[PDB]
């Protein structure tokens, strides 16, 4: 069975740039539903797989790829914040930054645009492409991931669903992005990019 | 020169069941941004048409669907609402409502159904469909409107994008479903309804 | 695991409609591969599945819908085509689609239209809805099948990617169109709907 | 008022790579199409625009990409091939493959692999990335056109509709791209690379 992840701080943590009832709604009621009806979905297509009922099997895409998408992207989403996060990154990642998006800031108002560009619900990427060897940003729709639809390794993601700040932030969403990078966890996109 | 239609109502009209902050954010600012949007959208691309450059006019169909449509979808949904709604329809088009989903109660399951169902952001319909002479319900993502990517005649739209409920409702959007039943204007649906039957 | 069907009839069966050898590499190449590719990709999602992948899972979905629909389609495609076939159904098909649509030849205007009007690769269907209990015209893209997409019960598929009318009719689909309707099995087309009751 | 271009070369002048009946038809009956279906869509586009109509602009939406799309590609394409081409580019077009994918073959396997998975309609594309100042490979579907939905500029482009190959390699795709190699007119890309410049 999948499981809803514990965070790694409180809901409080990411105050004040994403409120307590954000993180909130967001962990226990939005992401706990992604995982339930994830688990429901693995099983029809599990006793779909053994009749070998393929009509089934392609019914139940939509939600498999919405629910699991949904759980992959949440998932990786709050390992990449942090209470103790914001600044920026070093080392091999930051010279990739630079190397890949010219500078540091550049990078920031590329993801920013990706992220501002979703019309509807999304995700903003930062990823890394095996194939090329570098960065590569991305935007994704609803709960699409990005390894499973586009091959690109996500080292950070940026939720751009209207749950994820409308109750703080309202229609602005480029006052959420500029806040955001006050709270991400440059440590853990340096393992995510380590490790591929 | 496309502009925002007023609210036939105040932003608080439709208390308890859409909240004053809700209406007033997304009237003011949310559909406000999609009629600025499409405006500018179509003079680009009136230069792009009289260039010939098929290129950008391709690259502005995102903004044209995405910001025309919203201006559409809103400015009927203003008019689907009313503070003295609710209920159910007469006549024809509650008489149309049993033959096609076999009763009012029937019907609200599906187009309830229909908007819960929506993954991201859309919006569900009640339509009209010409061809066949009956009424249809359909799901449209993000800002596509109905008739310009069904062909279907919008009669009543219930706006699904989190923005139109969260504030009060948050994650819950059958509460929203429910509670919304309680302020649609049939005599506007109607209305949009026997207009397809002249 | 999945098998490819023999077909209800020789390759030259259907001309002078549907000549011989678009049949024969439609059947024994295409839909053949689709057969293949289905089996492959339901055995690397069953590991996937296994593993809680969810990453793999999803990544295999455009194989799984593309294979898998393929050959849902093309086996329903065959039996809907008969040496047999033609002319205009009977019995209470036929008054549906009288009710439906208007009369046959207003249901056959529609069904061509909707087919004509794919952009790309696809199939047009003549499907039941069982929510509203009629029939109903769609049009599905590529090999998505017209029961997993829509939920509409599948009784008559008309296949338009170019592989199915190129050798004979070139780039003129409404030819085509215009040509299958002499090879429709009502009889089959009638037995799934009666199923649908 | 978009016209159909005549090609550089003669419509045999391709073989045995692509047949002449290929490129017939391709040119004087499949793009000339989309020429047509092009001016009549910008015309009714200009209407709608002109009385404020938002629903028949976005219902136009589709032939208008299709069909501009389709005049796109095709015109990029003729421009693409070459009695005298094939071999490897010269000059820095050839450094650029070098640098982003490695070398010539590995680029050659990369381009084949993202048309040969393109899954019923479409193209595989080198783009240039002008932001990123690389190359970039890239598959779009139907006729979605690169730069119009992307924002990539289009150097090369492999039509892998089956109109494009069918007659002559019927189903084996890959046999096409194969040959299609030796008619690829560097001159052309690199003119359109130079200009991302
Ligand atoms: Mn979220
Ligand atoms: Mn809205
Ligand atoms: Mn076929
Ligand atoms: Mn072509």
């Amino acid at each position: 069975k999948h499981s809803l992840p514990d965070l790694p701080y409180d809901y409080g943590a990411l105050e004040p740039h994403i409120n307590a009832q954000i993180m909130q709604l967001h962990h226990s009621k939005h992401h706990a539903a992604y995982v339930n009806n994830l688990n429901v979905t693995e099983e029809k297509y599990q006793e779909a797989l053994a009749k070998g009922d393929v009509t089934a099997q392609i019914a139940l895409q939509p939600a498999l790829k919405f629910n699991g998408g949904g759980h992959i992207n949440h998932s990786i989403f709050w390992t990449n914040l942090s209470p103790n996060g914001g600044g920026e990154p070093k080392g091999e990642l930051l010279e990739a930054i630079k190397r890949d998006f010219g500078s540091f800031d550049k990078f920031k108002e590329k993801l920013t645009a990706a992220s501002v560009g979703v019309q509807g619900s999304g995700w903003g990427w930062l990823g890394f492409n095996k194939e090329r060897g570098h960065l590569q940003i991305a935007a994704c729709p609803n709960q699409d991931p990005l390894q499973g639809t586009t091959g690109l390794i996500p080292l950070l993601g940026i939720d751009v669903w209207e749950h994820a700040y409308f109750l703080q932030y309202k229609n602005v969403r480029p006052d959420y992005l500029k806040a955001i990078w006050n709270v991400i966890n440059w440590e853990n996109v340096t393992e995510r990019y380590m490790a591929c």
